[PDB]
């Protein structure tokens, strides 16, 4: 418990100072991820590792020059997925159901298209990444084809996602991935 609260919190505060070597804050949120140790073990733990996860990846990017890479894109996707399949196992469990989702806090304040909502736009991130590679890329290149072979897999975390957020879906979801999954 303590020690998995204390150590994510620490790498998430560390993560807001400017000099950072983000190569292995995304390590150390891997090893830390998997929770081999008891107390580690957990969903709560598993998916609010996940959620500093993938902007930590998405972040360390932006910071270094643009570039495109094949293998940078695939694994982070494989992330997202491993959330939603955290969520679809979950089956809408986690929160105590309706009435109460957890025993009541004066101080704290949920909204589930404020904790729950961030998830779309982690997609979003995906394919706009994902469409700075196709236009970076050489036109006529075999590589342009493979990343264009890429775009089937986005358009399906798009439908995925989708469909999650029907499931335990609220309202203005349908707007943007409506949006996208129209482009």
């Amino acid at each position: 418990h303590a020690v998995v609260i204390k150590k994510l919190n620490e790498i998430l505060q560390a993560r807001g100072k400017k000099g950072t070597d983000r190569a292995a804050q995304i390590e150390l949120l891997q090893l830390l991820v998997q929770i081999a140790a008891e107390n580690n073990l957990g969903e709560g733990v598993i998916v609010k590792i996940k959620f500093n996860i993938i902007a930590s990846l998405y972040d360390y990017n932006p910071n270094l020059a643009t570039y495109m890479k094949p293998e940078m894109w695939g694994k982070c996707l494989d992330c997202i997925n491993e959330l939603m399949d955290i969520l679809f196992a979950n089956p809408n469990i986690f929160v105590g159901e309706n009435i109460l989702e957890e025993s009541e806090n004066l101080h704290n304040a949920d909204q589930p298209l404020r904790v729950r909502g961030c998830i779309l736009t982690l997609v979003e991130r995906m394919d706009e990444e994902f469409t700075k590679i196709m236009q970076n890329t050489d036109p006529h290149s075999q590589e342009y084809v493979e990343h264009l072979k890429d775009e089937a897999q986005v358009c399906a975390i798009i439908e995925r996602v989708q469909r999650y957020l029907e499931e335990k879906g609220t309202t203005e979801e349908v707007c943007r991935i409506y949006l996208l999954r129209i482009l």
